[PDB]
């Protein structure tokens, strides 16, 4: 009743994608809608939970507890800029708890404070559900996919939040080269080394990386990208063009209703989605703001030329893995799509351009091609043809610390194989702090602080005497750990870090989970109660209409029925209990 | 560039679905969207046809011009009885051309009338084309679903259409069939004989098989079902549910509102997928009629009440098919599910206490096994796949076919469940001397009373050799080919002598001279799109071209007048893509040589 493989859950910023392997053929499972890719929407009602096209559906009805977009706020601070900016743009509020953004969402009657990794786990445990579905089996060991340019603190949430949702992450991969393996297993093949670019071009996170294949090696020459770059950002331009036509044709201004720039952004969507087959498209919404009808007509050359700065702007991770690398473009053997924004003609006339007119590969689905690599390296993981698979992935930012006057010191440099171990050493100005930080500027005031990191105990000395031998070991998740040990006097030197981000002890997630199980089991409880009380109304009514000592014991078994009807209290198993037994006693009598 | 073999097109009511099969996998083919089915839905335009979600999006723009559900009007008569409540339902304009029906557009500035086959061709067109970029090849075969109750009319309806859209239709395969062929060797394959029991409760059609399968044998044991009965109709009723609630609300009525009719029932669709997976869920949905607002709440118990009757109705077709094939309950191996309304949970808790609480087989995909099967039936049939898979398919008549005797009694030649191809014969005689004509009418149905069967048409026997009354023997002669169409000829036993048939008041059915048309006329309309989309690119093309010399020239006298002769032939709408092309070099010659300089 355990499933012993692994599933693929490929966790993207728009929709999420589940996959399973079994050796012989990859499979991409199908929601209870036929879809086999599902929105990373979760909304919050009276008594339960929606994830997915239920709660993309409601978002325009109750768009103040309509969660989306978690992607791009998991593993930040809430005071960086791109979540300022995010939260003057997203309808729901976010608050700031400890340098810790949570939503805040009206649930179960009661206001509630959700960290992106609960959100995320949500989604992530409705992907597990749609492979329980498929398997017909429980299922508890995963592949999750990240960005590859995902910084520490964001793959150690989306971990995390693997972990919330009761499955036992194996591996995070990089969705790039999962691709990869997408690409290299499937339509190709062949002992014939390779340099293949992947540009995956997303809802929220745009990559680029570029790969050595021989055989069944992925090595990943070079990568970069942008985690805060999609489809959404041209949705954004185009709905505010379209904002510009509504308060000059109307006078009125539509920013104050987040129902009308929910409408107004689905309609966009709809329009760039259909302009990437036609030259033109027409908008036509009633009431929209203060009973206010729109219609326009919006041109392709329009559409392209609101995204021209974002269209030519991807070109400068191509340059950028291109020249790390060290290869050209007459070298790069093929260029791959990844993501449902490469479907836009001008993206792939700029790559085509790009490279002279060389013509881009597309043999692989572009929304499926992620959960189909994480799916096989999790059937490879949990031993479920391919025995020559190795995957040779990249650290996409440097891990460092910050030397005198604030300047960054990286250790483990960008472009470094994973896993890697590097060392550090430091010494006393007489315990010792030093703040650890990611990125590639030359003052950490421009990279992403990793944390204040403190060793405990320390001997007793003179300065400068004591070398602490500082080791940053970087995995096969990508993800950084940090351990220190001195040479002269042997010894172990525990660690403890200050004003992290997107990190929670043991303790948060276990109470995140068993929150997580009683808000299923409440939600369970609901609809069996619900739909358990409207059949049991049901058969009382048939029962009354038959009726106009016997007449007595049926009246008054009729009225228990009824309070157990109108009681809250009443479990869905003692109304089936009380109908059942009502069936019997009729019988019994009318016969 | 030619592909040399076949492709399976599955032709829904709702949704059609593209697959190809050579010899090794079957593949799905996805759409533009990266969609594997693709909504049957085309809007005309000024310019174009829209086919798929590109017309299913403008339904609430353009609902007049928006064409759907040809699949419940193609191969049926103006005055049927579905025909016209669903033409009451339809925004779009039907008209009764000599009886046959004819949806009514604006097309190209002028009137259109179309044909169903016309329309269902242009649906099979997008599928084709789906299948050209996948292989990047041009396709002309394939084989194309129906449902398997479809009738005589219905079948030679959508093949003439295959034939409109430029296909070969290899073969016209029944969807139970072609699924239960995605069963058998796709979900799984064994040698041992099994009794398998396919329920397709689609968008418009409703089909019961039983098949026997055994190792590559598929027969068709018995059929039954309800080719008007879809998961539309659940959208239906809740729609009207919707406007009584709506009416009780607000003393006001929007069944005039073409737009709002289609808004609340986009509604109460997804309102029912929803209900699938919850116990109930909203209805939100702003200035839907005369500036008011509308928002209710829908249970699922509420749905199930609304389509109880119907629900009901579906297990009438399983007993059906179970009492026609001799098959108890027990002895049916697998329940296997077809149809996206097969997820509503009502149905399956029907389905399984009809089979005492056994579980239902959900293995298949319940949206591309049909296109599965008929890809694979397809693939075979081109030869494009070879040795690797003994395929046999044995299937049957759904209705029996027969003629209409004194008092319009129905007198069955070919009965039910009779496998195909099949040849039946039934004699005809003269009642006077001389007599020169005989005259019958052909039905398909069940019913002994010929007014609640479906009308194949009048057949008139002339001449006949002179003979006293009674003594010419007319052995008339009805048979059914692979496709299950029925083609009748007649003999005169006595001499021999095949004797002319001739028919009347037929519907479904076209000659060559008008199938060679409509294709003609397909052909200069996929050509007066591509050329809307050249002038279009053109254009624009030339006014970017124009700003940007604005702005160079803006930091002379030629370059100016060519400037203003480009922008006077933009305003133009007649200008030709060649001719615009045209004035761009010319300009262009200008400004490149003063950029030399
Ligand atoms: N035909 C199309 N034309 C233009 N854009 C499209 C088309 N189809 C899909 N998109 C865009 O692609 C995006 C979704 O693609 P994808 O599934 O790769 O996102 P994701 O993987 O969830 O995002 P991320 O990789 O950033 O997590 C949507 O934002 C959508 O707007
Ligand atoms: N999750 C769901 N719950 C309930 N109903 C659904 C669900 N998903 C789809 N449907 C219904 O199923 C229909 C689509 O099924 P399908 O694609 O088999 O139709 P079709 O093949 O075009 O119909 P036909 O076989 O009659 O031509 C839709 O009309 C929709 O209303
Ligand atoms: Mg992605
Ligand atoms: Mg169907």
């Amino acid at each position: 009743e355990v499933y012993d493989g692994a599933i693929g859950i490929d966790l993207g910023t728009t929709y999420s994608c589940v996959a399973v392997y079994e050796g012989t053929n990859v499979e991409i499972i199908a929601n209870e809608q036929g879809n086999f890719t599902t929105p990373s929407f979760v909304s919050f009602t009276e008594n339960c939970r929606l994830i997915g096209e239920a709660a993309k559906n409601q978002a325009a009805m109750n768009p103040a507890n309509t969660i989306f977009d978690v992607k791009r706020l998991i593993g930040r601070r809430f005071d960086d800029p791109t979540v300022k900016k995010d939260m003057e743009s997203w309808p729901f509020k976010v608050v700031d708890d400890n340098g810790n953004p949570k939503v805040e969402v009206q649930y179960l009657g009661q206001t509630h404070t959700f960290s992106p990794q609960e959100i995320s786990a949500m989604v992530l445990t409705k992907m597990k559900e749609i492979a329980e579905t498929k398997l017909g089996k429980k299922v508890e060991k995963a592949v999750i996919t990240v960005p590859a340019y995902f910084n520490d603190n964001q793959r150690q949430a989306t971990k995390d939040a693997g972990a919330i949702a009761g499955l036992n992450v194996l591996r995070i991969i990089n969705e790039p080269t999962a691709a990869a393996i997408a690409y290299g297993l499937g339509s190709g093949k062949s002992d014939k080394e390779r340099n293949v670019l992947i540009y995956d071009l997303g809802g929220g996170a745009f990559d680029v990386s570029l790969l050595n294949i021989q055989g069944g090696v992925f090595t990943v020459k070079a990568t970069a990208g942008d985690t805060h770059l999609g489809g959404q950002d041209f949705d954004t331009n185009l709905l505010e063009y379209c904002k510009k036509e509504f308060t000059r044709k109307t006078k009125k201004d539509l920013s104050g209703d987040a129902r009308a720039l929910r409408r107004l952004r689905t309609a966009c969507e709809r329009a760039k989605r259909t302009l990437s087959s036609g030259a033109q498209t027409t908008i036509e919404i009633d009431s929209l703001f203060d009973g206010e009808d729109f219609n326009i007509q919006i041109t392709r050359a329009r559409f392209e030329d609101l995204n021209a700065k974002a269209f030519a702007g991807t070109l400068e991770p191509v340059a950028q893995v291109l020249k790390d690398a060290g290869i050209e473009k007459h070298q790069v053997d093929e260029i791959v799509l990844v993501g449902g924004s490469t479907r836009i003609p001008r993206i792939q006339k700029l790559l085509s351009e790009f490279f002279d007119g060389k013509k881009l590969e597309k043999s692989i689905n572009p929304d499926e091609a992620v959960a189909y690599g994480a799916a096989v390296q999790a059937g490879i993981l949990s031993g479920k043809d391919t025995s020559d698979l190795l995957l040779l992935d990249v650290v996409p930012l440097s891990l460092g610390v910050a030397m005198e006057g604030n300047i960054f010191a990286p250790v483990v440099p960008r472009g470094q194989t994973v896993p890697t171990i590097k060392k550090r050493t430091f010494t006393t100005v007489a315990t010792v702090q030093f703040p650890v930080y990611q990125g590639e500027r030359v003052n950490c005031e421009d990279n992403t602080l990793l944390g204040e990191f403190t060793l405990a105990p320390i001997p007793p000395m003179k300065a400068g005497e004591p070398v602490l031998e500082v080791v940053f070991e970087v995995d096969v998740n990508g993800i950084l750990k940090v351990t220190a040990t001195e040479k002269t006097s042997g010894r172990s030197a525990n660690i403890t870090i200050a004003n992290s981000v997107g990190k929670l002890s043991t303790d948060e997630i276990e109470k995140m989970i068993s929150d997580a199980e009683k808000f299923k089991s409440k939600c369970e409880a609901f609809s069996k109660r619900f739909e358990a009380k409207q059949q049991l109304e049901s058969y009382i009514s048939r029962v009354e209409e038959i009726i106009s000592g016997q007449k007595d014991k049926i009246e008054q078994a009729l009225s228990e029925a009824m309070a157990q009807l109108e009681i809250e209290d009443s479990t869905a198993d003692e109304l089936k209990k009380k109908e059942l037994a009502l069936k019997r006693l009729v019988t019994k009598a009318m016969a």
